[PDB]
């Protein structure tokens, strides 16, 4: 698949894009990579920022839904205007597929001044589609309507930053070693369970229940490593005490700092066998952010997020076909002389779906 290699583009911080058309003759637009969300979503008018929008006055193959959506969120939201039309993705497949298209009308604090994306495409599933599972998500469409296999994977490797999306298969020359594989628990994000966390080794010893509350994800739309309120002050807590060798606000990401003395962090993730499991692990390279740096791990109330910190360590495998993800050290990763991001197992823990969460 290397007419994919590379097809990723981006700002430091703004997210990950590829281009993609949409309509007859085809427009060309840069698409935001989000496997946290389930639409397809474009900037539809001129907003002040876009560099270009979806012109529907244009497009020959274009088709009312005649129906609106509303995407609030953290902060702020977008509304648009469904739709469906002739999709393709020049380095992508060799294909095109009508694919719903919400339109976006209006929009608050979604769009970046500054960047070079004019959408957003949705990568995770129906269940969690605006404004409903009656919405097909793109990839949903793309494998219905053509012989692309049910699967895509990403190697971010991070001013501007690149990466692939191999849509439909895996490019071995984009990591080294095995692949291991956490299952996806239930279709609608992106969840997996983390059935255990290492700070420098050694355990955080919590209920690995804690671990997974309410949620967790893996999330291309993030740049954190985002953990939940309890873990996080955990976390931190054995972080600091590592790196005895700053500012509370610092860890908090309100203030910036300006490798060694920082601990490498281990993420065990259910396996794909009972009591077994297997742990990824990023380096500091990876959870402190550019001399001024960002603490990027920071507190949630929505989960974990397994975002760019985590994602750009590794080959990340969405094998929806068999309802697995699976994780392989990247060959692009930022790495030192002398620790490196590592994907290693089987390991046998027990218990592991009391770490779920309901
Ligand atoms: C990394 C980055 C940078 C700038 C903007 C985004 C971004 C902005 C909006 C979204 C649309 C709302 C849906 C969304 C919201 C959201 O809060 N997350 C974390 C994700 N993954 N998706 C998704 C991603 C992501």
């Amino acid at each position: 698949f290397v007419e994919m290699v590379d097809n990723l583009r981006g700002k430091s911080g703004q997210g990950y894009y590829v281009e993609m058309t949409v309509g007859s003759p085809p427009q060309t637009l840069n698409i935001l990579v989000d496997t946290g969300s389930s639409n397809f979503a474009v900037g539809a008018a001129p907003h002040p920022f876009l560099h270009r929008y979806y012109q529907r006055q244009l497009s020959s193959t274009y088709r009312d839904l005649r129906k609106g959506v509303y995407v609030p969120y953290t902060q702020g939201k977008w509304e648009g205007e469904l739709g469906t039309d002739l999709v393709s993705i020049p380095h992508g497949p060799n294909v095109t597929v009508r694919a719903n298209i919400a339109a976006i009308t209006e929009s608050d604090k979604f769009f970046i001044n500054g960047s070079n994306w004019e959408g957003i495409l949705g990568l995770a599933y129906a269940e969690i589609a605006r404004p409903d599972d009656s919405l097909e998500p793109f990839f949903d469409s793309l494998v219905k309507q053509t012989h692309v296999p049910n699967l895509f994977s990403l190697q971010l490797c991070g001013a501007s930053v690149g990466g692939s999306m191999i849509i439909g298969g895996i490019d071995h020359s984009l990591y080294t070693g095995s692949l291991w594989y956490t299952p996806i628990r239930r279709e609608w994000y992106y969840e997996v369970i983390i059935v255990r966390v290492e700070i420098n080794g050694q355990d955080l010893k919590m209920d690995c229940k804690e671990y997974n509350y309410d949620k967790s994800i893996v999330d291309s739309g993030t740049t954190n490593l985002r953990l939940p309120k309890k873990v996080f002050e955990a976390a931190v807590k054995s972080i600091k005490a590592a790196s005895s060798t700053f500012p509370d606000g610092f860890w908090l990401g309100e203030q910036l700092v300006c490798w060694n003395i920082f601990p490498v962090i281990s993420l065990y993730l259910m396996g794909e066998v009972t009591n077994q499991s297997f742990r990824i692990t990023i380096l500091p390279q990876q959870y402190l952010r550019p001399d001024c740096y960002k603490f990027a791990i920071s507190q949630s109330s929505t989960g974990t997020v397994m975002g760019a910190v985590i994602m750009e360590g590794f080959y990340v495998v969405f094998d929806r076909a068999r309802k697995r993800i699976g994780f392989a050290v990247s060959a692009c990763h930022v790495h030192d002389e002398f620790r490196t991001a590592a994907v290693e197992g089987p390991f046998v823990t027990l218990d592991m779906e009391d770490c779920g969460y309901n």
